[PDB]
Parts: structure tokens; sequence; C-alpha cells
């Protein structure tokens, strides 16, 4: 089966790496202003439905073709999803947007064994995403590998909270320990980049894009095999928790310093090593459109002992090495700007080993 | 669990009942010529896009809402989707289309143990179907029912023979035969009506809108515990098996004089019953829009002894009178002209009993 992954370190196979051909911005919509800090808010009003800036596009274009050659060096097979302009406006009953990109297979597809998994996204933008991957679900299909397309919600008003009181990301931070995030319980959505695997255990966080229907939902779908556990964190990132919650391998997890998890104590009983990774040293004046800083730790790791890391972030680079993780280290500082780091940019569909619980 | 059923005859608890209301006729496009006889070609050619005749879709609103109260008189929870206007032209970035209508839930859902299944669909007027559905699968999902959607198709020219050589009903049986459908192999797309429920066996029938990509994920899907079997006849239903395949008990089976089953040997080693219906009474000047006259063995069974059957079709219920069956005759005759008869006007969604082998 070409299709075969539980957990995010086993030693990688096979991985489906994004594009950032003709990303657009998306237009500047509730959820969209819930998910970025208010420095770009602007640049979402202006250039909502054009082009991200082409010159930015042309050099992440470039770093990623060099992160692919790097990882056919590894030996790791390289899938890339299919070329689509995503500025062409659809219109479903419930509303009508232009698209985003396929910059991040992490956001919309998970593998749990030997299954694919299509979140069914929370973005009006990124409705129809899943279009630039067919080509290469229905290969891995015909080969013999599960396939699953989570419900895909209608994203009518009613699934939005049209007047989250949202000025600043500070307010954001509040309204989240408050239960109060932009997307309702209206219908199930999430995003795939909400849940991270461990075997047997998945772990996943209700989020601006991750409502508790969706990961209701996933929790219904994969039980008896997988359980999903449903974690927190303080000023917790408004979509996606590899940036904030990576597990690196067999009880072992980074845990961003800015955003600590709740259920900490968990992991310690469990006797699972908590590393907090060193601040990241990427300029402030470097536009990240989505996404933070924190980037520097949303490695992938190819094998327990080897992580392909960001070439500009040594800090992080060293704590690996004194952990006696080999680093690859590549620079994707202006792919970064779309949102994401390695593990946003991938998605494993092969790694080699077998399906075991590392909670005990 | 409000969904459980296995089968199409245990005793019905619980059902859903489509809409005639604003049910529009579909631009007259390959997949639709390809599924509908000649002699409404013109009109699809005229009215696409419009509703159907008002006139006539009033008197099928009337029938229906009578079978709705008998069904509440026989002890049945009936639900209905939400009304919805079907002219409303949508665009995905494949193509764009009007839609038809929620008149068959068959033609869409289907319920397999406690799980509830969305159809793909294989006509562009019918992507949008489901929305019509949401509001009662997500009350069955917050008490507590699976809920899978199958992969929703591209719909793009590649999943269609835009050439198909049919130039009358006599062509499409002969291409047919040939194992040529106007569907291809592209992406997977069947819709629900094409399989039919014997407990762990599901039969299915290769046809216009399910092809064995459709047919595949399924049996992959539901395995190891339904088995789905093919199954296949002479001068076949376009698309649905229920007027041709009918399963009505244990070790029962109405099969359509005209279509014979190639497998029926299959059956008859089974030690099954094969009943042949005697001929449709419906007279031929009388609108059917898509499906035929064999409506008349398109039954609903409330449970083993009792059959909800056409009030015009005499000869039928003389039949199941003989065979000690109760009748319950419901006139839908306007309603039939949208394409369907009972079983598909309908979607068992919980029937008592237990899941069990019947083919042995």
């Amino acid at each position: 089966c070409p299709v075969s992954s539980y957990n995010e370190w086993d030693p990688l196979e096979e991985v489906i790496v994004g594009r950032a051909e003709n990303a657009c911005v998306p237009p500047f919509t509730i959820e969209v202003k819930a998910n970025t800090y208010e420095k770009y808010w602007p640049f979402y009003q202006k250039q909502g439905g054009h082009y991200f800036p082409k010159d930015h596009l042309k050099k992440a274009v470039a770093e990623i073709e060099e992160m692919c050659n790097i990882l056919k060096t590894e030996g790791v097979t390289v899938r890339r999803p299919d070329p689509i302009d995503w500025s062409l406006k659809y219109k479903t009953p419930d509303f009508e947007s232009t698209g985003l990109y396929s910059a991040m297979p992490r956001d919309i597809l998970i593998v749990v064994g030997n299954e694919i998994i299509e979140a069914p996204m929370a973005w009006r933008s990124r409705f129809f995403e899943y279009r630039a991957y067919r080509s290469i679900i229905k290969d891995y299909f015909h080969r013999g590998a599960k396939w699953t397309t989570a419900p895909k919600p209608t994203m009518a008003d009613e699934l939005y909270n049209q007047d989250y009181p949202i000025h600043s990301v500070e307010d954001r931070h509040k309204l989240a320990a408050q239960g109060k995030f932009v997307t309702t319980e209206f219908e199930p959505c999430f995003d795939a980049a909400d849940f991270i695997r461990a075997g047997r255990d998945i772990f996943a966080q209700r989020s601006q894009v991750t409502n508790y229907l969706g990961i209701e939902w996933m929790r219904r779908h994969l039980a008896p095999d997988y359980r999903v556990h449903i974690i927190s964190f303080k000023d917790p990132n408004p979509m996606h928790i590899d940036a904030t919650f990576n597990i690196i391998g067999p009880g072992i997890v980074l845990s961003n310093p800015d955003r600590p998890c709740h259920q900490i104590d968990l992991f310690k009983k469990a006797g699972w090593t908590i590393i907090t990774p060193p601040t990241p040293i990427i300029p402030d004046d470097h536009p990240l459109w989505m996404s933070s800083k924190w980037l520097s730790m949303n490695v992938l790791m190819l094998d327990e002992k080897r992580v392909m890391v960001d070439a500009n972030e040594v800090p992080i680079q060293k704590m690996f090495e004194k952990l006696g993780i080999t680093t690859i280290k590549v620079n994707i500082r202006n792919a970064n700007s779309l949102g994401g780091g390695f593990h946003c940019w991938t998605c494993d569909v092969r790694r080699r080993g077998t399906l075991q619980s590392y909670l005990d």
C-alpha cells in the first residue's frame, strides 16, 4: 500500500509537497480577519482577490524546488499537487469566493494508517482546494489506499460569528479563552493541521477553523482503533497545532513557550519529554501574511534522528544537535510568508513503521 | 441510535420522504440525454433550467403529503428535506449548472447499519443536492449516528463521454452491453439507488451514473462487515436498480421481466424466490420525464408482510395479496413523473432488526 503513516517521525518514504504557484490573497471576510495579525488586515483589504506579490512567489517557488531536491536526496519520493489558477471565482448556493492556494498539504490532508482523509476546511476561499490533490489521491486509491472526504460544510453565514469582536489579536486570545471563536457549531468544519499524530493517539485543538463537531466527526470516524484527544493552550494559534505542540518522536514533543498546553500534566504523567525550543530569529520586517515567527518549530522529521529545519534558525538547529538529531538545513524564508514551515508544506504519505501506543 | 437499517424490509420506524417543490428541469447535457427516453429530449432541450410544470408539481405535492399521512398512520416517523429553490445557478471551477430537486432521497442517501452515506452523484445538476438534507443528517449525527460523504467528483468533462453515440434507447442498450456508458472511470461517481441492501450483502450495478470506481469505493469503505456484489441485467435501467431488482424480504426479490439479471443463478443457488411482477398498467400518455412504467415494482416494504404499492396498479396488488402480503395502496401517479415510485421517494433511516446474512 503506498499510503501508510501512523505518526510524525517514522522513517519517511513518500511525501506530498505544496505549490506556491498562483496563490491568491483571500477576500477579507470575517474568518480571514480572525486568523491573521492586524498588521496585515489592510493588505487583505486591498489585495483581496489578487495574486500574492509575484516577485515574492517566484522566490518561494525556487526555495520549495530546492527543498524537493533535498528530499529526493534524502531518499523520499515527492509528489506535487496540480498547478491551478486560484483566482477563479466560484459560486455555491451559499456564497461566492475566489481561491487561496495549494501551498499547505498539511491543512487539507491527513494520513491515518492506510487512509487518506480530506479535511472539510472552514474558509470560503479554500472550499475547492481539494481539486489540486485529486490526481494524487486517485492514484493512491487505484493502488489500494482507503480514501475519505470528511463532510464538506455549506459554509453558509450560520457557520460564522459575523460580529466576532476582534480588533486585535489580544481580543482574540481573550475570546478564545472564553470559548468564543469565529466559527460556530452549526456544522462540522476543520483543517487537518489542527490534528497531530502519535500512533493510536491523535491530538486536536478547537481553533478558529476547527470546531467541536469537526473534532467529534474525526473521533467517531476513527474509533475504536484511534483515540482523538482534545488539548488546549494559552494564547493559542488561531489555526493549526503544528507550530504550538509539534510531536517529534515517541514521547518527545516541542512545546511553544508562548502557548503552553493546559493539559501538559497528562504528558508529564506519561513520561514524555517536553522540550521548549529557543526563540525564532526571523526578522520582524519579514512579511508573514499568515501564521507567526514560530514557524521555526514547524519542523518535519525524516526519522527520529533527522530533522528538516530552517537554515536561518541557528538556535533551534543547535538544540537539535545537542539532542543528537541531525539537522538538514533548508532555507524557505520566502515560502514562510505564505503561512507555513516544513510540517505545513508537506503531507507525509508513507513512513516505515507500525501502529503503536506511546501514551502507554 | 436513530439510524439503524440493514435491509429493505425489517419493520420500518423512521423514513425521509422527498419534496416535489421547486423541482427544475436539468439543462440538457450529455449525462441527462443518456438517462432519459428520446420522447422527452425536446422537453429537456426547451424547458432546461425552468421549473417542471407547476400545475403538475402541485398535484405531486398533494400526493406526497397524503403518502406521509399514511406513513404516520402506519406508525412511521417522517422527516422531510428543507424547501430549497433549485433554480439557483451555481458555478464550480469545473462547470456551471442549475439544480434538479430533492424529490428522491434514495438517489442520494443510503443507510448501512448505523451509518448514513451521502452519494457523490454523477449529474452536474445534482452537485449540491445534499444541501436539502443536512439539517436532518446533522440531527442524527448529534444523536449518535455515523455520517459519511463519499468523495464528491469534480464532474469535469473528463468524467463524461461527450460523444456518447446514443440516438435512441436501443443504442444505449447496445453500448451498455459493450460496457460503454456516458460516465468514464475518471473519478468515482454513483447514485445510492444503484445499490440495494440484503443485510451483509449489498448489490450494485454499473450504470450510466455509477462507475466501477464508485462501486469499488463503496466496497472498500464497507469491508469487511459488508460485501458489495456487482450484478448486471439485460437492457438495464440507465440509472438505479430498484425498479429492476427490488429485494422485498429475506430471500425474496422482484425481478423485472424486461431486464433479467445475468447472475440470476447465484440467487437460485442460494434458494431465493425470484418473483416476476405482472406488467404495469400506467397510461402511455402519462408523462414520465425520468424512469419508466416499471415504477409499479418500485415498492417500499413497511415490513415483510406490508407493502406500500401504487393504488392504480391493481395487477401487482393482486400478486402481493396472493403471497399473503398486505397492500397499502397510495396514489402517486403525478409524483411518478418526477422519476420515482415509493422506494425512490424515500430513504429508510430506521428499521427494527439486526445484521444478518441471507445469501447464506
